[PDB]
C-alpha cells in the first residue's frame, strides 16, 4: 500500500476503510493464495496475525506510519484470524473489526457453513443491526433448507409476515433485511413446512429473548451495548497454565442463590425492569439481575477466596426445573436475570475482582418444546431422524446430529460464542458419556452399532475432539471439563494423543468414595480405608478435578452435614475433615453453594438459600472455616503447581486403617514449600503419634481444622513441632504428634526457626 492511502486512513479522509483494513486478496498460486491484512492501531507499537487453527503467527509491520500495519501471509485459505496488539506492556487479542464488511451473508460465509467450518458463523445468521442499500435497519437469516416458507413476524408487523417474507439463497438459507427497526425488536421466525403446516420458531441464534414462558427473541447490537475492562485478566489467562495454578470453584446455580422482593422493580446497569416471579407458588420472590448478582454475589466469592465460579447453565431454558440443561435459546443467557449487558457486566466484574467465570454448556440434547429447534424446517433438521441415535428416550429429549455438517457448525460456533461475546474462562460438559455411546441408556436391540460394529458414537467424538481443538486455540488458558461417568480413557488428554482435548475432568470414583466414608460411622470406617486411598491407584490416568456438586445434595441425599454421622459437633467436625482433605488431596477443586456455611437442607431449584443460617455461631464459623482454607490454598504452591506429577504427591503411611489415619506429602519447585497432612478420620484424639517427615528442623502447624474458630475443641500442636531424629515410616526424621479429633493438620518446615 501507497502513503497516500495510509494518511488517509490516519486524517480519517478515506472513503470507505474497509477497501484497505481487514484481509484483501493478493494472488492466487497454483496450491495457495497470497493474502494480506492491514490495521490501524492508533497507540499500538506491534501486531501480529493469528492463524489458530493453522497454529501460527506472523508479525504485522508498520508501513508508512508507526500504528499502520500490514502482513502478508500465503495460504490456500485466510477464514479464521486473530489480531495480537500491544499497546506499551499490554497485549490483547482480538478478532479482526474489518474483517466483514457486509451484514448480508456471503458466498464465502455459505459454503464454509455449508462444509460446517463458519467459526464466526453468528454474525451472520440471527439477527444483527446494519445497513443494506444505505438504509439502517435488521438483517435476519437463517437456516431452513426444506421449508417451503419463511417469514419475519413481529411487534414491527403486528405478528402478520405477509409482507415479510424472507428469500431463499443457496437452497439452505433464508434472508430478509427490514429498515428502520432496530435492537429491541421482537420476532419470531414463521415457517411453512413441505406439508402446508405453519408454525412459530424462536431464532435459533438469537441473542436475547422475552421471559420465560414467552419465546419470543429479541435484536440485540451486541457488539455496542457493553464496554469491557478486563483487558490485563484476558492476557494474564491467555499467556498462564492453568493446570499449574490454584483453581477453586464456587458453583452456583444463579435463580436459586438468592431471591429479592417481587413488590419491586428489578434494577440493571443503568435501568431497570419487571420483576420476574419466581414461581406461582412462591410469589413474593423475583431473581436477582445479572447485575444484583455482580454487586452481591461476586463480593461474597472474592471475600470466600474461591478463584472462579462456575454456572449452572445459562443459555436460554423455558422451565426452571430443568436447572437449565433442557435448552432451547442456545445463542442467549436467560432473560430471567435481564439483559446480554448485564452479564458481560457480572463477567468484566469478575475479571476486575481477579475471578474467573466457568459456563456449564449444553450440547448433548435438546427438549421438544416447538419454540426450539425440534423439527425445525418439517424434518429431523438439528436431530438425527432415527430416534435409536436421535433422542434419549428415558429424559425426553432429541440429541443433535453431530455428523451434519451445519449442526456440528451450529454448535462449534456457540461454544466460541461464548468466549468471544461474553469473555468466560471455561466451560463444562455434564453427562458426557450421553454423547459418547450409541447405546446410552437404550436396551438390547433399540439401538445400532456403528460402522465397525462398536459402541462409540463416531460423529460425537469427533465432534468433541473438535470443540476441544478449536477452543484451546482461539482461547488459549482456558478450562475445558468434563463429567464422564464409564471410564473412557484419555478425557483430559489432548486430541493428538488420542484423547478428547478436555484439559479437566470430574473424580466421580473419588466423589462417590468420599461421601460413602464419611456416611459410615467412624468406628466403622477401619473397615473402608481403601475409600480413602484407591483414587490414588489411577489418579494420573487424567488430570482430576475433585467435585461436590449440586447433584450431590439433592433428591434424598441430603445436605453435607446431614450426611455425617453422630452429633452436631461430630457433623461438622466431618465436614471440616473432609474438605480439608479435598483441598489437600492431588487435583483441582469445585464445592456448591450452600455447602459453605452448613445449610441442612437438600438444595431446593425453587427457593433460595438459606442465608438465615449465618446469623448462627456454627455456620459462621463453617464459613470462615472455607475462607481460611481458600486463602491457605492459594498461598501454598505446593496445593497447586504440582497435581499433576508424581513429583507433587507422596505418601507417608495409609497402613493404620484401625485408627482412620492417613498422611503425605505435598511438594512444589522449591523443596522449602514441602507440605505435611495428617488426617484423623475418627472422634478419637491421639497423643504422641508418630509420623515420618524428610528433614530436621520445626515443622510449623499451618492449619488446623479443629482450631476452636472453626467450631472444633482447640487440640493440637501448639503452633508446631520440632523433628526427633528417629526414623519412622521409612523416613529418617518423625514427628511426634497430637492428632486432634476428626481433622486434619498441614504443617510445613520452617528452615529458619531458631533452635
Ligand atoms: O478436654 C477434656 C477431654 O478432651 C478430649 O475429648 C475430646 C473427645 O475425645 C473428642 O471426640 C471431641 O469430643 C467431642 C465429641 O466427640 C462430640 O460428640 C461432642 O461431645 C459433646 C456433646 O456435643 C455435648 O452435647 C455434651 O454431651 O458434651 C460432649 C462434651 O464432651 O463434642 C465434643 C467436643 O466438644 O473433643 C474433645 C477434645 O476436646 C479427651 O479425649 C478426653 O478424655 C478429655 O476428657
Ligand atoms: O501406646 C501409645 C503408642 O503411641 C505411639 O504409637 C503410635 C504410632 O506412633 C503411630 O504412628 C500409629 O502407629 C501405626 C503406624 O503408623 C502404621 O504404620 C501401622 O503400623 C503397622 C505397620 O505399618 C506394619 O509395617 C506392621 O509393622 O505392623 C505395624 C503395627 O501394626 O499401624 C500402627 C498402629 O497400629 O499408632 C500408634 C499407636 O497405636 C508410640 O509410637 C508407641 O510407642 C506407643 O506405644
Ligand atoms: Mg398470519
Ligand atoms: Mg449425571
Ligand atoms: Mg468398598
Ligand atoms: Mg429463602
Amino acid at each position: 500500500i501507497s502513503a497516500d492511502q495510509v494518511n488517509q486512513i490516519i486524517y480519517n479522509l478515506h472513503h470507505d476503510p474497509f477497501e484497505i483494513l481487514g484481509c484483501h486478496l493478493l494472488e492466487e498460486g497454483k496450491n495457495t493464495k497470497k493474502w494480506v491484512v492491514r490495521a490501524y492501531l492508533p497507540k499500538a507499537e506491534a501486531a501480529w496475525v493469528i492463524r489458530p487453527t493453522e497454529r501460527k503467527e506472523d508479525p504485522m509491520n508498520s508501513v508508512h506510519h508507526p500504528n499502520f500495519f500490514e502482513c502478508i501471509i500465503e495460504t490456500p485459505e485466510l477464514n479464521h484470524y486473530q489480531l495480537k496488539v500491544k499497546e506499551g506492556e499490554h497485549e490483547k487479542v482480538i478478532y479482526d473489526p474489518y474483517a466483514f464488511s457486509s451484514p448480508y451473508l456471503t458466498d464465502e460465509d455459505i459454503y464454509l457453513f455449508s462444509e460446517g467450518n463458519h467459526h464466526r458463523i453468528y454474525e451472520k445468521l440471527g439477527a444483527h443491526v446494519g445497513e443494506i442499500n444505505g438504509v439502517k435497519g435488521v438483517y435476519f437469516a437463517v437456516w431452513a433448507p426444506n421449508a417451503r416458507n419463511v417469514s419475519v413476524i413481529g411487534d414491527f408487523n403486528n405478528w402478520d409476515g405477509r409482507e415479510h417474507q424472507m428469500r431463499k439463497r443457496n437452497y439452505t438459507i433464508w434472508e430478509l433485511f427490514v429498515p428502520e427497526i432496530g435492537s429491541g425488536t421482537v420476532y419470531k421466525y414463521e415457517i411453512k413446512n413441505s406439508e402446508g403446516h405453519i408454525y412459530e420458531k424462536s431464532d435459533p441464534y438469537g441473542f436475547y429473548r422475552e421471559v420465560r414462558p414467552n419465546t419470543a427473541s429479541i435484536v440485540v447490537d451486541i457488539d455496542n451495548i457493553y464496554q469491557w475492562h478486563d483487558e490485563e485478566w484476558l492476557e494474564k489467562r491467555r499467556n498462564s497454565d492453568p493446570l499449574k495454578q490454584p483453581v477453586s470453584v464456587y458453583e452456583v446455580h444463579l435463580g436459586s442463590w438468592l431471591h429479592g422482593s417481587s413488590a419491586e422493580k428489578m434494577p440493571l446497569l443503568n435501568g431497570e425492569a419487571d420483576p420476574v416471579i419466581v414461581s406461582e407458588w412462591n410469589p413474593g420472590a423475583r431473581f436477582l439481575s445479572y447485575y444484583e448478582l455482580a454487586e452481591k454475589l461476586i463480593p461474597y466469592v472474592k471475600d470466600m477466596g474461591y478463584t472462579h465460579i462456575e454456572l449452572l447453565p445459562i443459555a436460554e431454558h423455558p422451565f426452571d426445573g430443568s436447572w437449565g440443561y433442557q435448552v432451547t435459546g442456545f445463542y442467549s443467557p436467560t432473560s430471567r436475570f435481564g439483559r446480554p449487558e448485564d452479564f458481560m457486566y457480572f463477567v468484566d466484574k469478575c475479571h476486575e475482582n481477579g475471578i474467573g467465570v466457568i459456563l456449564d454448556w449444553v450440547p448433548g440434547h435438546f427438549p421438544k418444546d416447538s419454540h426450539g429447534l425440534a423439527y425445525f424446517d418439517g424434518t429431523h433438521l438439528y436431530e438425527h431422524a432415527d430416534p435409536r441415535i436421535g433422542e434419549h428416550k428415558e429424559w425426553g429429549t432429541l440429541v443433535f446430529n453431530y455428523g451434519r455438517h451445519e449442526v456440528r457448525n451450529f454448535l462449534v460456533a456457540n461454544v466460541l460464542f461464548w468466549f468471544d461475546k461474553y469473555h468466560v474462562d471455561g466451560i463444562r460438559v455434564d453427562a458426557v458419556a450421553s454423547m459418547l455411546y450409541r447405546n446410552y441408556l437404550r436396551k438390547e436391540g433399540e439401538w445400532i452399532a456403528n460402522e465397525y460394529g462398536g459402541d462409540e458414537h463416531i460423529e460425537a467424538v469427533s465432534f468433541i475432539r473438535e470443540v476441544n481443538t478449536l477452543l484451546f486455540e482461539y482461547f488459549p488458558g482456558i478450562l475445558s471439563i468434563a463429567e464422564e461417568s464409564t471410564e473412557w480413557e484419555k478425557v483430559s488428554r489432548p486430541v493428538y494423543d488420542g484423547g478428547l482435548g478436555f484439559n479437566l475432568k470430574w473424580d466421580m470414583g473419588w466423589m462417590h468414595d468420599m461421601l460413602d466414608y464419611f456416611n459410615i460411622d467412624p468406628y466403622f470406617r477401619q473397615y473402608h480405608q481403601n475409600n480413602v486411598t484407591f483414587s490414588m491407584a489411577y489418579y494420573y490416568n487424567e488430570n482430576f478435578m475433585l467435585a461436590l456438586s449440586h447433584d450431590e445434595i439433592v433428591h434424598g441425599k441430603s445436605n453435607m452435614l446431614g450426611k455425617m454421622p453422630g452429633d452436631e459437633w461430630q457433623k461438622y467436625a466431618n465436614v471440616r475433615a473432609l474438605f480439608t482433605y479435598m483441598y489437600t488431596h492431588p487435583g483441582k477443586k469445585t464445592m456448591f453453594m450452600s455447602m459453605e456455611f452448613g445449610q441442612w437442607s437438600e438444595w431446593n431449584v425453587w427457593g433460595d438459600l438459606e442465608w438465615h443460617l449465618l446469623q448462627y455461631e456454627p455456620h459462621q464459623q463453617l464459613k470462615q472455616f472455607f475462607t481460611d482454607l481458600n486463602a491457605l490454598y492459594q498461598q501454598e504452591p505446593a496445593l497447586y503447581t504440582h497435581d499433576f506429577e508424581y513429583h507433587g504427591f507422596e505418601w507417608i503411611d495409609c497402613n493404620d486403617n484401625t485408627h482412620s489415619v492417613v498422611s503425605f506429602l505435598r511438594r512444589s519447585d522449591d523443596p522449602n514449600d514441602s507440605l505435611v497432612v495428617v488426617c484423623n478420620f475418627t472422634p478419637q484424639p491421639h497423643s504422641h503419634y508418630r509420623i515420618g517427615v524428610p528433614e530436621a528442623g520445626y515443622y510449623v502447624e499451618l492449619f488446623n481444622s479443629d482450631a476452636k474458630q472453626y467450631g472444633g475443641s482447640n487440640m493440637g500442636n501448639l503452633g508446631g513441632k520440632w523433628a526427633d531424629e528417629w526414623s519412622f515410616h521409612n523416613k529418617p526424621y518423625s514427628l511426634d504428634l497430637c492428632l486432634p479429633p476428626l481433622a486434619v493438620l498441614i504443617l510445613k518446615l520452617d528452615p529458619t526457626k531458631v533452635p
